[PDB]
């Protein structure tokens, strides 16, 4: 089933702040804001953890779109191959979720990777979820138009928190 | 000569809807709309199948331009290499035709891949045509300024429909 | 020294038309127009051949910038690697000169590949010049801020025309 | 510790001019101007060398952003891999510092490679500094939100000047 990160890293505070640092030309900013809130909320409603949005400076969870090298040890690689990545809870880069600007992202109304599903998978990592062996789980290692957390996802996040 | 898809998939309804979901900066939207209609019509006039254009939501044939990964298992790969792809008739991704935004497309007045020819080849796949061994056929596996369906193309599409 | 193309292809008419089909965001259109004229003129003043500019349809020498695949059998390849190519005199693609939009081009006032030098090298091919073994020649196989045709370049073009 | 370039190239004049030739869409021009001044000044305050900014033509130190091939023998390579490069003091390309437009650069307020740190490392090369074996040094070979020259950096630059 589900998995966590080596050593079960998790957010230790009752509240975790997040910030959408950069956006994509593929969608309106407000759309990304709403979808990010929804992705967070689907994990959030299952656990004793609260998220607070900030719009400047540093937050526990820094979310953004970027092309190529962007300040961490995992530069993006253009169209295709890697699509996004996120880091387990912790200080610094810990918890951050990055999306490769060189793909095509959609709110479901156009062609593209479904951003809501992608954000839910990545933010799952940002909360401490590893990959699942259950094909129905959002945390399954491979990639949406209509979904919800699977029982395995809920079981895993509740186990961690 | 011509070929179909393994198991002869084809549209079973008298009418098939299509939608141009995303466009290219290389051309005016209306130009893409017209060229898509023409490509469809060249296959359409030869068979008992009708196409209806829609401009929102899902249609049987979803047509669009995209860079990199875009929601299916065949992400685009930047400039060069793969130029486009389309799927045989069926539910979901079936029938869809995608074009790589990282190439240069033309209506024939500039440098670029001839979009009308490319669309006619891809939509051929969207209708259930495989590749032909006849060099004169639009469905020949390799890539326009002035063409029409070859006798092999017509023979194949009529055989399927 | 200099070389021509296998079989000495050359323009057989007294006048050769040319058209700048597509431009680059790196420079003003008029700048590209002027630099192209200058590149042509440096070869032109040495031979009994005249060039006439056209701004629509097809011309003997079609000049343009493009990203990735663009209608011929040599798609561009993104930043780096191939920078441009041109074809020996002849019908169709013959004589055409293409420049990869994924590099940086300059009129000499910024960072970039010197477009005047690049255009002079490519249009050399468009006129029937092959590569030279003389390092001073514009037609040397490898890549400008201040130059003129070398004696080898002049000797070669005059030999062909 | 620190290293210089083979043969200790260095600026021999009391004053060295610099010009920011091209900018990045990632940041305001003035921001790049300020950060470049700061990077120069951190090396400058430690040595008997003065920098003068120019805004046209050629300067000893030409600074700029570029995609792909850009006029030297080291074309950039798209997102990832090489991020930037600079040349040791000397005529022509000597002293120049180039940054790959295909990455993401930041002033520290967004996602991206920290431009101030990157500029300080590259301009270090432009002044004649090689790579250091000291992990605390800005000149360490690998890649920022809050830094200053390390004692090794200062020792090295003072040794050269
Ligand atoms: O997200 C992933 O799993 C992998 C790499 C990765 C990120 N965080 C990790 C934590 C542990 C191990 C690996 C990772 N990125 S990917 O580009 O291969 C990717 C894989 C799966 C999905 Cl669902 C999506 C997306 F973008 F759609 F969310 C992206
Ligand atoms: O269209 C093609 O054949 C191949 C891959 C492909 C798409 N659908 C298929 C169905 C079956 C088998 C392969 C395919 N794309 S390609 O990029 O190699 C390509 C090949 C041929 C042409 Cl004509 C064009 C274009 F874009 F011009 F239409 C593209
Ligand atoms: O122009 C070239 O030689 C090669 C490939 C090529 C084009 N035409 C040819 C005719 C015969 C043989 C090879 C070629 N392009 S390249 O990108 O390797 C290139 C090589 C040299 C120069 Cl000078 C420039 C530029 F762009 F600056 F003009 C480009
Ligand atoms: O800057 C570097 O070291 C290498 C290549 C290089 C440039 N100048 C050199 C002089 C000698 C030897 C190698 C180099 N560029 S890199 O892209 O690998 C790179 C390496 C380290 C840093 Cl810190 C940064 C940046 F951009 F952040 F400044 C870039
Ligand atoms: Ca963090
Ligand atoms: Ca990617
Ligand atoms: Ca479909
Ligand atoms: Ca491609
Ligand atoms: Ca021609
Ligand atoms: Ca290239
Ligand atoms: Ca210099
Ligand atoms: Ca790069
Ligand atoms: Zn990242
Ligand atoms: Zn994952
Ligand atoms: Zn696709
Ligand atoms: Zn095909
Ligand atoms: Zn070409
Ligand atoms: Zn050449
Ligand atoms: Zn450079
Ligand atoms: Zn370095």
């Amino acid at each position: 089933g589900y998995s966590l990160f080596p050593n079960s890293p998790k957010w230790t505070s009752k509240v975790v702040t997040y910030r959408i640092v950069s956006y994509t030309r593929d969608l309106p900013h407000i759309t990304v804001d709403r979808l990010v809130s929804k992705a967070l909320n689907m994990w959030g409603k299952e656990i004793p953890l609260h998220f607070r949005k900030v719009v400047w400076g540093t937050a526990d969870i820094m979310i953004g779109f970027a092309r190529g090298a962007h300040g961490d040890s995992y530069p993006f690689d253009g169209p295709g191959n890697t699509l996004a990545h996120a880091f387990a809870p912790g200080t610094g880069l810990g918890g951050d979720a990055h999306f490769d600007e060189d793909e095509r992202w959609t709110d479901g109304s156009s062609l593209g990777i479904n951003f809501l599903y992608a954000a839910t998978h990545e933010l799952g990592h940002s909360l401490g979820m590893g990959h699942s062996s259950d094909p129905n789980a959002v945390m399954y290692p491979t990639y949406p138009q209509n979904f919800k957390l699977s029982q395995d996802d809920i079981k895993g996040i509740q186990k961690l928190y």
